């Protein structure tokens, strides 16, 4: 017989921190392993490399898998959904314990490369494979893993299909089905309804926005709002500041996209920015014009601030990072007055980004922006869209792959109480075809 | 002994008064009154449908006004006999009922024509042509956008191109031989809408440097952060919900705000994309897009079919369903989960349509944040889940101005006074700490006006 | 070759079951099952009047179960034709309608006993007499508090004594050969009540070391943080502010859940306490507070008048309006803005009762976080300001436990399975954060049901 | 003729940094001179002692006087209602410009002084007088300065009213109408009937809760459900924590009282609480019990902290300040523990005090109590009662007072919106007899 289960380790009480362990009989298929971003900072300047796996687990921060020691099994791979912090950002600090592979897509595997480079000298080291969308890897005789594309707020985003002798056990947490996309191509529906009549044992999958009702805009709608609030403005020669996530990449490329469009030279601010955009435009996921200019260490960034500054902000496009309120972002420096760029009154302060839900960041996001009015500035604020799949996107992807089991994953117990109301509509039943799990928690389904 | 110090004084006009009547406490029931000494020019005159439902039972039909103004319903005028003028001209902004509702059982009482934009002017008549006054009368005058209407020699209306909810809208400005004022109650600035033209900002900012000596507009959305949404976008999300779906053949009911043609036409687009045939339902519709289509602000395809009596309908939707809801795209009023409107009492079951599990119910409009409309919209998707339905919320986009909007409304006309209207306290109060960005200063150069208050502005 | 280890094995009893089958997805229409292997307990039968509302009539009367099942409204007990035993008893756990409101529905058909403390059980009897079936028959059995009943050999039934919104309420104990299964919906440790015994604390350790099995309990509050504040605080807010004034002589109504006799017992006291007549108005308040003091549970000054038809009551008003308000106090129902509630038609005039400028409306309830309830509480704020009174709002203390108190709780009984009852999957979700700080694990030693589902307990 | 005028010159914007002028023809009354506590905190350690007035201003903080310039009249007191920072904060960094003497009552003047041994070596300074409740102090001729008792979350809290030729301007920023205080005497209700009676020309008043409907509790109910918390447990011998505002007194009195019904033995520590029960006490206040402790030093507290813990905390009941989780605040310390007395599970803080509703505060709240939660803390949050009067205490306000004009203080232009709605239901009319003033306006009355 084949017996499966499904620990779950990390972010099933919490968003950030998420890992899940898939025992296929003896064998172990770990996917993904983040950092939750927002409980290391209740603390007083923690400084993550300069704590081992252990603290940060007592704070977690990184998801406890000391629970992995009570498990009948060895693990054969570490498979990684995309780049997102709450989904990799543990693996320098986990891995190594682990004689396994890493598996991800390449710009993924690129960007776990690029931060185990800050580790240490080496770790142990796992072997880290780069696997694209729609192609399959063999990890033993009968279990093997599948890459099937998908879109979320990061590009290079995948459904991951591990196939057994009973069937696929598909996991899906951080995703969206765009069907219009500003990057990359449109989820793989048909291998979606076709892998669904091959027979789907377990679906694992976040349920962050499962309780917003309808289906998920399109990147599309915050590409031509964003359009809208660059261009549509009767006062053109202003100074404009765009602040985004570093990771989103989709969005990045519509901002300096507009720049050439709206006769400003895009100029990108910050390590983050660097890191992300820069391996992105390096493994040719985007194309650049020739005029932009890229800045990640004090000097370089504050140097082109002068520079921008004295030449004329109508002149520019400066994006950056800082759109949660980071002291230390290049904005937080700005808004600071550590920097030479000064903003005057009338100067737009675009927020490509959503609030993130917690008191930490939503303090942070408050001082930055009343020091932004107190200078005068005008704030866009939430010129968004969500890159997580709302109730009817949940629904189809239900429709379409036809689990026999669905477990919640990726949120809170009251979000994994929406996606389960919604579960319930589609015939499941809780703790019997349908489970609610808690974080150090494993499931069984048998045959 | 000594010492010194010198003033310029003087010299010297005209006295210019404004009447907040209705619609500074409340949203609708708009009605304010621009004194220009001796004259009066009366702007806006809505229907407050909020807290006439209150009552067990609304009526609204052989009342006449005094009673509806102890429930408003309609804009206490009682105040007008307290005024040193008389109206001249009654101005209408654009055609929702928060503006032109309150006209067929007020306008009647003052000796004034009242000018409007065809669009609008329409819908008065087609409204006076239903109240069965018949009436004690006014002329009823078509000024289209970008034109100017000389009425009393120094009093001149111009009408300015804007986008709303509602086709054919305009800012309206009040020339004197001191300057210009300004109402601009419901407007957006949309700078790529879906019909209609974009906003005449040149002329904005011409009659800004020209003299705007005082602004009145709304404060509905003052305190919503950035910019309003174009029309697209609400465009782009009904194209992304209707087209966008691995469920294809279901069974599909949208509905919407009857007026918003721009919408709807969107709507027919998509059904005609999609290979449905567009339904309209509701004397609502008829009504509005009806008119619409037949003074041609909208092109339809002749596969339309458009239905406003109950027997008409019932059996158009015994058609649909009968015929297979697969080839069909009823478009219908009841967002708000009015029973009586076609949606509810189709979530009754009081209907020959039965929807079944997998249907998709769109929405687009937003639930108006009022406790009645939340709950009759709560109640109308509880009985459609039940029933099996899947619903698709919220895809609208409001027609409404937000905060940066206004931010360079003032910065285009540089009024020299500033009043928000069209609000309740707090909204005026979010609209105030935005013009106190501007540079503007509450009692001097910035006024909060309730109902029944009238501001002097001496200017010379 | 070698190597060892050693784990002890056995021994080998009983299959306890736990039925939900209402009041888990939903509050109200409250229904748990309690299997001891062979025999059943039903543990509550309530109404839910919540979604029947919903429906354009209410009706409930000349009505059948199944009906009012596909509303729900009543509790579906069809998946009882699934369970493998018979009912042996029917306990209820106090008289509020989420708990004994579908017993003359659906106590028929089941061939078996009702158990209550004797207050509820008057309660029953009085709405079986309204029914009117007459009918097929329960005994109806008063067991009180501290008292214990032997039913099934191995099966008995213990009640202890605790406070919650209606006087004289219970927890429910099931004795069995392998230990007690303790049923806790509706519950709150008031140290310091207005009315009955302070809550069983001793027998609670007692039991606890005896050995709980299961523990069934609401989750209502168990989001709410800290402590559930003493029946003493609502007592002293209201004597804050019907004695506190310095506008005394005004014409005060009082309105509150006719059911919380601890509540008008302070009420009527305080009418004596400052010289006014307390008139209690409402059929549902005769029903209960007049039950009570036939009952011996509240003691009643002369002064005293109650009234629950119209005609007495619409006459009494007639008193009260012509001979003054000043030296009257009104305790009514209504307070949820209940339309055809004295108080509704009061705010609508359809009464003798006309409310002045500066009259004073108080509300000793919540309002239930409800959009159809919260509307009609708006609608009735709004007429009674509009008519000029003076509103005091949620001068109220809930009446079920909180975080802390549920701590305590699980510390006293210390029970082997904790099952979360009464309230929605939120509800049950912070009530899960909560046990899992107290050592237990969900899907192992708590568990998360909803309705119609059923969990084994295999215990030797 | 007399000719008043109002100057709005802090705290009608927002609610902190209170100052408010009444000119009587030509000589000036100030009353409160408070700090806004809240927008400090957007800056990295600003260490208010190391700025002088200006700095402040730009920040505010401090109310902005410099408008006072423009007045046509000369300052002949400083008049504060009571001893809070948002009224009498600012009086060491301003009060030097005035050439004027400070009236307070005797709790007030006490702790004023004791702020400006704190200004530096002098300052000027002003002379500071103290005015008890009911008595009256002409300031000169025809201007005449009342006190009149009334309660609010602190001891010693007076309506001020200014008569005059033409009339009484009476100002009631923080009030409460607690018919049944702990501490102190009932409001003088007879005397605002009188007063009401004599005529006053304008209301000047705190309009925080008027927007909140019905009556504000009494302390009496703080009271009885801290009493409930302390005393009805089950869990007796656990370790209690109680923590509050360390300036209300009233229930820090009834706190040492439950200490001594409970068989505990209070300490108080943190030099804000030694600073104010303190002064409370030797001014004779309020009564101690022989056993109390107080500690204002790290040193002093920690020793009495190790002492209290290894000695049982079953047997102590610490009363301290840190309940908005203010960093540095000896509970701030508790929860990271930077202190001998380490928390266990079950052990119990009580909050004997609101959430300020503002993102600085709410955020170190969060962090605070998760870090206390994940020491085991069990938490009682919000046991407490507005010091605030609501709607109704506003409308008999009005009814025993009469006043010709009224104008909202002391809060935002929304409570201002909700304090008008109420004020033109008895009567008045916005621009006529009802005026909503911004901070630096000044509003004329005639006659
Ligand atoms: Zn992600
Ligand atoms: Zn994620
Ligand atoms: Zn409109
Ligand atoms: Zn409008
Ligand atoms: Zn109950
Ligand atoms: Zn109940
Ligand atoms: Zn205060
Ligand atoms: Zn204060």
């Amino acid at each position: 017989s084949t017996e499966i289960g499904i620990i779950a380790v990390g972010g099933y009480n919490e968003m950030g921190r998420n890992m899940t362990a898939i025992r296929v009989n003896e064998d172990i298929i770990i996917i993904d392993m983040g950092i939750r971003l927002d409980r290391v900072q209740i603390h007083e300047d923690v400084d993550t490399d300069r704590m081992h796996s252990l603290e940060l687990i007592e704070m977690g921060a990184i998801p406890d898998d000391t629970i992995m020691n009570e498990v009948n099994g060895n693990v054969r791979a570490i498979v990684c959904t995309h780049g997102h912090l709450d989904h990799i950002g543990a693996i320098p600090k986990l891995a190594h314990r682990y004689a396994a592979p890493i598996i991800a897509t390449p710009y993924t595997t690129a960007l776990i490369k690029h931060q185990i480079d800050s580790e240490r000298k080496f770790g142990v080291k796992n072997n880290i494979v780069a696997l694209k969308a729609g192609e399959t890897l063999e990890i033993t005789k009968d279990i093997t893993i599948e890459f099937i594309n998908t879109q979320h707020s990061i590009i290079d985003t995948v459904f991951v299909a591990i196939h057994t002798p009973s069937g696929a056990v598909v996991y899906a947490c951080d995703f969206k089905f765009d069907r219009t996309p500003t990057l990359g191509e449109v989820p793989d529906f048909d291998r979606l309804k076709e892998l669904g009549k091959e027979g789907v044992i377990a679906l694992i999958t976040e349920s962050t926005n499962a309780g917003r009702n309808g289906k998920t805009p399109s990147e599309l709608i915050a590409h031509m709002m964003l359009k809208d609030v660059l261009l549509g403005t009767e006062e053109s020669a202003v100074g404009m500041i765009v602040t985004t996530f570093a990771s989103h990449i989709a969005r990045v490329n519509s901002i300096v996209q507009f720049a050439q469009e709206m006769g400003r030279i895009p100029v990108l601010l910050g390590r983050s920015m660097e890191r992300y955009v820069g391996t992105a435009y390096q493994l040719g996921y985007i194309d650049l014009p020739e005029n932009v200019e890229i800045y990640g260490s004090r000097r370089d960034i504050d140097n082109a601030l002068k520079k921008i500054m004295e030449a004329g902000k109508d002149k520019y496009l400066p994006v950056m990072t800082g759109h949660q309120g980071e002291p230390g972002a290049v904005l937080g420096r700005i808004a600071n007055g550590e920097t030479p760029f000064k903003v005057e009154t009338g100067d737009r302060i675009i927020f490509s980004a959503n609030v993130i839900p917690n008191p930490m960041t939503q303090a942070n996001r408050y001082a930055l922006e009343t020091k932004l009015k107190m200078k005068g500035a005008r704030i866009y604020d939430n010129v968004h869209v969500s890159g997580h799949a709302y109730r009817e996107d949940h629904w189809e992807l239900l429709r379409m792959l036809k689990p026999e089991h669905v477990i919640p994953a990726h949120g809170t117990i009251q979000m994994h109480s929406e996606y389960i109301q919604m579960a319930e509509d589609a015939g499941y039943s809780l703790g019997d075809t349908l489970h609610l799990l808690r974080n150090g928690e494993e499931l069984y389904i048998e045959e």
